[PDB]
DNA sequence: TTTCC
């Protein structure tokens, strides 16, 4: 059923993905690599003291604080929704092998019994309306760029200077490129303006994954993670095989002499895509304005910030269903891409720009090194972009594509199983838009709060409410999938955007509260995803610019947690047993050091002015800029701090670009 | 020597 074309790094199609410079060449050839991360300055993730500390803390907490989740995934009691064995990973060493990314998800989707298009005319309107509401009256802003990010194919540059030129250039030739694409000359477009080529696969760590302790054997069990070998990936499942990767960390002893204590495993690795910046720029240019619109006008269902922010909305519900999507990104439907593009043209978006946007969602992928002696292969032909990988992370609007898909999907689940009486309100585009715009503002008897694949569905007192309960029940029994679009189910440990919904005996949205997930504190602090990169002079360019800072926001972030106090003590204690030092003290030092280093990067901070003027968010973001790509937005961060992490292109240059893209 | 609000 069309095996994807594949080329070796030596084939000219691959070669042309990397420019004639060291950086690029090196990325094309980068071989499999692993090794312990510098968890904190001077501390190796596999250091024996640490591993012991981890073994004792994890064992203890699990024992003394077992999960408090009811038959309905609602979490009550201690706020603990699972054991603490997730920290038992030798951070820095991946499971082998990683997965080859699947070239086409058509068969995957079909075998999962999910639709290949809007299933009913209503749905077709709803999705299309989502596009109309989202892409309509956008306000130009400057194109922000993450500092130290790679431009990937073809240059692989990190120099902000270069990135800016690259972007400004793209905005200037995007139009000419898109047209070249409309004429079917992708090679021309790639060669002339670097808009095309392929995504660069970078494997990322999932520092914590499930691990359980079989009471019978007294042995631990790492959650298996299925992976696709090359054959499977190119044949969309037809041939090849799918199997569990090996998380066994015994090899570490034999290979690096690293002592592996019982019950520790290699990390789970997820694929990630590095988009060719020349192409992603013009897209990001439009993407941010969209974020601004939906986060403002549709702030009810789309703009989420504090534990209290969310709590306010949910408290007024009579029923709150916390859903869960399976493998969101690889399931995302190419038809939604096409539908969106088509509707965009109807709204009146420059063809060339829509063509760029489309192409960006069907681009080939260059697999680096999923395992030793593997990779260096390009999937799909750049001359004629026709892949169906689902959502590709490095794409300029991945979050938007996911939200658009899922938000309408949940609204449909509600309509289908609990609110048929609302169907009559959706007769055509206008009536559809009207309905959706009211729905998104939280003004209907059915509601949702969401971001990509996380969401909470609500029902107020009313006609749909009885249906709501029925649906939730369909979900508990979980024998039938409530949607025709994605595989939905309820989240075992109902939580939204990092905060857990803590129900009391009543088990109701009004008497429930939002506490931080205590586990996430543990994961952030003892299982980071990247080391401290002390070798990188520019902390603003590091994955973890100022680690110590997160101590400051800790109380604010997780304090509301029921077992907070206990865990901090459990830690301090186990840390004493393992290092003969006070963990609190350790972090207070890191806090002081980092707070001082920070002022060097904040123009407005006196050369020793405290953390006075900074929000908890500011801190969590500075400690982990990644939270900016999944939890918060430029708007939730103090301006002077956002500047530290991002740098932008002139509003003039972008505003002019946008003006030629948008319809009105 | 490696992505995206
Ligand atoms: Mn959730």
């Amino acid at each position: 059923p069309r095996r994807a074309p594949a080329f070796p790094l030596s084939d000219i199609k691959a070669q042309m993905l990397f420019a004639n410079n060291i950086k690029a060449q090196q990325a094309s050839k980068r071989s499999f690599k692993e090794g312990a991360i510098e968890t904190y300055e001077g501390l190796l993730s596999v250091d024996p003291r640490f591993l012991s500390f981890k073994n004792e803390l994890s064992r203890y907490l699990t024992d003394h604080f077992p999960a408090n989740v009811d038959e309905y995934g609602r979490v009550y009691g201690n706020g603990v929704r699972t054991n603490f064995f997730g920290m038992r990973h030798m951070n820095g060493f991946p499971m082998i092998p990683a997965t080859w990314p699947l070239a086409s998800n058509l068969k995957k989707r079909a075998d999962a019994d999910l639709a290949d298009g809007p299933v009913s005319e209503r749905d077709n309107l709803l999705f299309r309306a989502a596009v109309r509401l989202m892409f309509s009256d956008l306000e130009p802003v400057p194109l922000k760029i993450r500092k130290g990010s790679s431009t990937c194919i073809p240059y692989f540059s990190n120099d902000m200077g270069t990135k800016i030129e690259i972007a400004e250039r793209a905005l200037e030739k995007a139009e000419e490129a898109g047209n070249l694409m409309l004429q079917g000359k992708f090679d021309d477009a790639y060669q002339l303006h670097q808009m095309g080529g392929a995504y660069y696969v970078v494997y990322r760590a999932q520092s914590t994954d499930a691990i359980t302790l079989d009471p019978k054997t007294g042995k631990f069990v790492s959650k298996d993670r299925m992976v696709a070998d090359f054959e499977y990936a190119v044949t969309g499942g037809e041939q090849g095989s799918l199997f569990a990767a090996s998380k066994d960390a015994s090899r570490l002893k034999e290979q690096y002499g690293i002592d592996v204590p019982d019950g520790f495993f290699c990390e789970r690795r997820r694929t990630a895509m590095g988009g060719p910046f020349a192409l992603n720029a013009p897209i990001m240019a439009v993407a941010q304005p969209v974020r601004n619109k939906i986060y403002s006008k549709y702030a009810y269902t789309f703009h989420h910030t504090t534990r209290l922010n969310k709590e306010e909305k949910v408290k007024e519900w009579s029923l709150c269903v916390a859903t869960d999507v399976s493998d969101h990104d690889t399931f995302w439907p190419g038809w939604l891409r096409d539908l969106i593009c088509d509707e965009l043209l109807n709204m009146g978006y420059a063809p060339w720009w829509v063509k760029l946007f489309e192409t960006s969602l069907k681009l080939p992928v260059y697999v680096g090194a999923p395992a030793p002696e593997q990779g260096h292969t390009l999937l799909g032909d750049p001359s004629n972009p026709d892949l169906e990988v689902g959502l590709s992370s490095g794409q300029g609007a991945t979050d938007l594509m996911g939200t658009l898909l899922m938000s309408i999907t949940y609204l449909v689940m509600q309509l289908d199983h609990t609110a048929p009486h609302l169907n009559s309100r959706i007769k055509d585009m206008p009536s559809a838009c009207r309905f959706l715009d009211s729905y998104w503002q939280g003004h209907e008897e059915i509601r949702q709060i969401s971001k990509s694949d996380d969401a909470m569905l609500g029902w107020t007192k009313g006609r749909a409410l009885v249906g709501g309960h029925r649906l939730f029940e369909m979900l508990k029994e979980g024998k039938v999938n409530p949607s025709p679009y994605m595989k939905i189910s309820y989240e075992h440990g109902g939580a939204f955007l990092g905060d857990i919904l803590l129900y009391d005996s009543r088990r109701e949205p009004g008497s429930a509260i939002f506490v931080g997930n205590i586990n996430s504190m543990l994961n952030n602090q003892f299982s980071p995803e990247y080391g401290v990169q002390s070798g990188v002079r520019d902390r603003s360019k590091r994955k973890r610019p100022f680690p110590g800072l997160a101590w400051a926001s800790m109380k604010d972030t997780y304090g509301a947690c029921p077992i907070y106090s206990d865990v901090l003590e459990a830690i301090e204690r186990c840390w004493w047993n393992a290092f003969g030092e006070s963990y609190r003290a350790y972090r207070e030092d890191m806090l002081k050091r980092d707070t001082l280093e920070l002022s060097r990067y904040v123009a407005s901070m006196a050369r020793q002015a405290g953390l006075a003027e900074l929000t908890p968010i500011d801190l969590e973001v500075l400690a982990d800029p990644n939270k900016l790509q999944y939890k918060w937005t430029e708007a939730d961060v103090s301006a002077n701090i956002h500047e530290v992490l991002m740098h932008g292109v002139s509003v003039e240059k972008t505003e002019r670009f946008l003006r030629s893209v948008m319809p009105r």
